[PDB]
């Protein structure tokens, strides 16, 4: 599977974007703007936030829907470049001990690094807990080498590789869209991969520090 059951509301930052049921995750930047996919784009989404089972209502959540969607200009479906979109919200969120923002880098995270990956739902249900409650994975980001060696002629400029190559602990579709984080700062976006309790292929995220410039004259324009 890879890791463990997180504890409830242990990663404040944490969405769930909702059309009826949860599809996607995605993180909050500040308390009127969710970064998520550009795969995870769909016409009435909610955002669910302060979630951990989300099956049941366990009194710390909020529930705004999105009111404008911006995929990336340069997304392209086919390769996956450019795979993130913002979403702001109707209203802003009260941000509280357990529903918090997640900062933006200032510069890229070193390979090597190490970084908490979360989402519900790998795919499975029964490791620890629910693909109902947030699970959440530590892993060191890999070596440019090491992540384009794994999908030679795939690998761009704009997405890094986090995980451990040999079979060791990853996601499975679920947690598409969900956060990166390293040293306290949004430093990747959950977008595609190539299989879970499978053997050598990294999760492949979106590289955030390269789109800071955008996310900032975006959303102070939006």
């Amino acid at each position: 599977v890879g890791g463990y059951t997180c504890g409830a509301n242990t990663v404040p930052y944490q969405v769930s974007l909702n059309s009826g049921y949860h599809f996607c995750g995605g993180s909050l930047i500040n308390s009127q703007w969710v970064v998520s996919a550009a795969h995870c784009y769909k016409s009435g989404i909610q955002v669910r936030l302060g979630e951990d089972n989300i099956n049941v209502v366990e009194g710390n959540e909020q529930f705004i829907s999105a009111s404008k969607s911006i995929v990336h200009p340069s997304y392209n479906s086919n390769t996956l470049n450019n795979d993130i979109m913002l979403i702001k919200l109707k209203s802003a969120a009260s941000l509280n001990s357990r529903v918090a923002s997640i900062s933006l880098p200032t510069s890229c995270a070193s390979a090597g690094t190490q970084c908490l990956i979360s989402g519900w739902g790998n795919t499975k249900s029964s490791g620890t807990s629910y693909p109902d409650v947030l699970k959440c994975l530590k892993a060191p980001i890999l070596s440019d080498s090491s992540c384009k060696s794994a999908y030679p002629g795939q690998i761009t400029s704009n997405m890094f590789c986090a995980g451990y190559l040999e079979g060791g602990k990853d996601s499975c579709q679920g947690d598409s869209g969900g956060p990166v984080v390293c040293s306290g700062k949004l430093q990747g976006i959950v977008s595609w991969g190539s299989g879970c309790a499978q053997k050598n292929k990294p999760g492949v995220y979106t590289k955030v520090c390269n789109y800071v410039s955008w996310i900032k004259q975006t959303i102070a324009s939006n």
